């Protein structure tokens, strides 16, 4: 009998629920001790006990043939029972799952490890990614010191892990095909629930690339009025190594020289954080603060007493990257974030929060559901109140802004700093997935992996290398993500959905109104609504028990993925820009880069 039956898999999926939690928090607390402890002891002890839990996971996708779950009245247990037949990795025979583990660490710990020698100093070569190469690429206005550190970092970060990433992707793409998606590509977008996804995203994306085209095209005129002709044409792409990020995602360390009135006031509170004497442990507080005063959840006692928030004084490797982590019993959330006094860091540290508020509001859901509505929904959440951090509004209620006058051209300023980290990242994002997607389904030969990358940063970002690279390098691994097997699509996601939160809350804080010149939704600051929090809550507290559309329709109504909110938001920036470049016959578009050799 099926109704006898139904009764039964109820009673079987809460106990499985609670010993898969269980066994996750193992796994979990091996990877910690790996991950900010990087040693050889603790990297055979991670991937040993993830073996292990592997083997159980076989054995649960196996169980549920036993159960005739697609033949159940709930729709709630058919979905969890779905959520256990998906085994990703684990679907791969014990030795090729253990060799994975093996190629997985070999990149995540290489990039990790990564130490250049001083452009000044040949002698001094203890300079990491985070904080010394960054600081360098973030502050520098040398065009030779920045290519040197650009070339000196992808050599190790990328190129030296060129054959571990070959295997990975032949690994990745066994155990797709075991799950039965065609590659790793259809095994990352299942997780978005909806075979019309990729679509979605391209009509998106194309309504907001004729804003990015301005934005670099003003971005490409002020580089040359700074660096002169020499080191940036006007026709072609723009060298990436000026745009003060080593993966040229985002720009806004470069707004300085950029800023459309740079005699009018330019957000930079890192000084002021400085002089006031902030610490990373203030900065924390701070973050707790903004989400208890939107009436959620306080940081537990188990967050502050084993995060990590500052970088290991010692001489230990660790990775560096900073993370979220949730050990799946009640309370027990971490940070592990190497963190910095400075704005950009105080929008991270509201980021990774995002997370834990995340963990914190579904901690009570069954284990397959304590995650995200979809991987983008995770990643928007800490970026909303980042959204109002950064307004001139909330910044001066911290006093970490002082005399500032928010007149017409202080808010272009402030629309365009935040354009230069919003809409510049949109093409980044999408073309990270878009290439490991390409290799993922067998669509370009090995021999043109290389290129095959600089191909798509060209097409869609209009950046390029500062010098000539060529198959016999291999760059892609130079960014954390591709090193570390973190699907980068959900940020895409993300900063397309998190606008329609932010307006939104916004609108629900009364902080937002399109016919009051009062309330610009690029001023809002939505602490202390308890109103926005309400929506967060009702959201966040789902986690994946249902498709996402119905997690956007507890927040705010609506079901629909939209590039409407994000456009809203920076359509006065619009305005003025096109405008501008017209004014300053300003070239729009990019010839095809010379920087990559077939
Ligand atoms: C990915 O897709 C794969 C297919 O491309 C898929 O692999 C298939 O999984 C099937 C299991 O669902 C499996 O089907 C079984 O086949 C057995 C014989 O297969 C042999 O010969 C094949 C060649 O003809 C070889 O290719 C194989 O290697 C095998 O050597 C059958 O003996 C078996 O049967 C039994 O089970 C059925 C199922 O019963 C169902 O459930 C209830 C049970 O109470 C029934 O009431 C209900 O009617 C329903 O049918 C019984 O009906 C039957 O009485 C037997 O007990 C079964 O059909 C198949 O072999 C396998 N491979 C291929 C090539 O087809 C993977 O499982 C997919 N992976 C994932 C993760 O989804
Ligand atoms: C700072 C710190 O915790 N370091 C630990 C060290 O004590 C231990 O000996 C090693 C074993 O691999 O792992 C790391
Ligand atoms: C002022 C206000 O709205 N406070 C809310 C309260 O109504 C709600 O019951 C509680 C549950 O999380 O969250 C808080
Ligand atoms: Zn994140």
């Amino acid at each position: 009998a099926l109704v006898k039956e139904e009764i039964q898999a109820k009673e079987y999926l809460e106990n499985l629920n609670k010993e898969l939690a269980k066994r996750t928090n193992v796994e979990t607390e091996a990877a910690w001790a790996y991950g900010s402890n990087i040693t050889d002891e603790n990297e055979k002890k991670k991937n040993e006990i993830s073996a292990e839990l592997a083997k159980f996971m076989k054995e649960v996708a196996s169980d549920t043939t036993k159960f005739q779950w697609r033949s159940y009245q709930s729709e709630d247990l058919k979905r969890q029972f779905k959520a256990l037949t998906k085994l990703g990795y684990a679907a791969l025979p014990e030795d090729d799952y253990a060799e994975l583990l093996d190629t997985l660490s070999a990149m995540e710990s290489n990039f990790a490890k990564v130490k250049v020698c001083d452009y000044k100093d040949s002698t001094k070569c203890d300079l990491a990614l985070d904080p010394e190469i960054e600081e360098v690429i973030s502050k520098s206005r040398d065009h030779e010191e920045l290519a040197y550190y650009w070339r000196e970092f992808y050599d190790k970060a990328g190129t030296a892990v060129r054959s571990q990433f070959e295997r990975y992707v032949e690994l990745n793409t066994k155990a797709a095909k075991l799950n039965n998606f065609t590659s790793g590509a259809e095994a990352w977008l299942d997780e978005y629930e909806d075979d019309t996804f990729e679509q979605q995203l391209e009509d998106i994306f194309a309504d907001i690339r004729p804003l990015y085209q301005q934005i670099h095209g003003y971005v490409r005129f002020r580089l040359r009025k700074h660096y002169g002709d020499a080191v940036v044409s006007e026709t072609g792409p723009i060298p990436m190594h000026l745009l003060g990020n080593m993966w040229a995602q985002q720009w806004s360390e470069i707004a300085d020289i950029v800023s459309p009135f740079p005699e009018k006031p330019l957000v930079d509170v890192s000084a002021e954080m400085e002089k006031q004497g902030y610490t990373p442990l203030k900065m924390f507080q701070m973050g707790d603060d903004f989400f208890t005063s939107m009436n959620l959840t306080k940081l537990p006692q188990d967050f502050w007493d084993k995060s990590i928030i500052e970088k290991p004084t010692d001489g230990r490797d660790l990775v560096c990257h900073a993370s979220a982590w949730d050990f799946y019993l009640t309370d027990d959330v971490r940070i592990k974030q190497c963190t910095r006094v400075t704005q950009d860091q105080l929008f991270t540290v509201h980021h990774e929060l995002g997370h834990i508020q995340y963990f914190l509001q579904y901690q009570h859901q069954p284990f397959v559901y304590r995650t995200g509505a979809n991987p983008g929904f995770h990643e928007a959440v800490g970026d909303v109140l980042s959204l109002s951090v950064s307004t001139p509004k909330h910044l001066e209620k911290i006093g970490l802004l002082k005399d500032y006058v928010r007149d017409d051209e202080a808010r272009i300023n402030q629309l365009f700093l935040t354009a230069l980290d919003k809409i510049v990242f949109l093409p980044f994002a999408f073309t990270m997935d878009k290439y490991r997607w390409s290799l993922f389904r067998g669509e370009v030969d090995k021999a043109n992996w290389n290129c095959a990358f600089w191909k798509l940063r060209d097409e869609y970002s209009g950046i390029e290398p500062p010098v000539v690279r060529s198959e016999k390098d291999f760059d892609a691994p130079a960014k954390y993500h591709i090193s570390a097997d973190v699907e980068y699509l959900r940020y895409l996601v993300s900063f397309i959905i998190q606008f329609q939160f932010y307006k939104s809350a916004c609108i629900k804080a009364g902080q937002y109104d399109p016919d009051n010149v009062e309330l610009p939704l690029d001023n809002c600051d939505i602490y202390g609504s308890a109103a926005a929090g309400a929506a967060f809550h009702n959201m966040l507290s789902m986690g994946a028990s249902k498709p996402w559309p119905d997690a956007l329709e507890a927040f705010n109504g609506e079901r629909i993925m939209s590039g409407k909110a994000i456009a809203e938001y920076f359509e006065p920036l619009r305005v003025w820009l096109e405008a501008e470049n017209i004014k300053n016959n300003v070239h729009i578009g990019w010839t095809t880069s010379n920087k990559c050799v077939s």
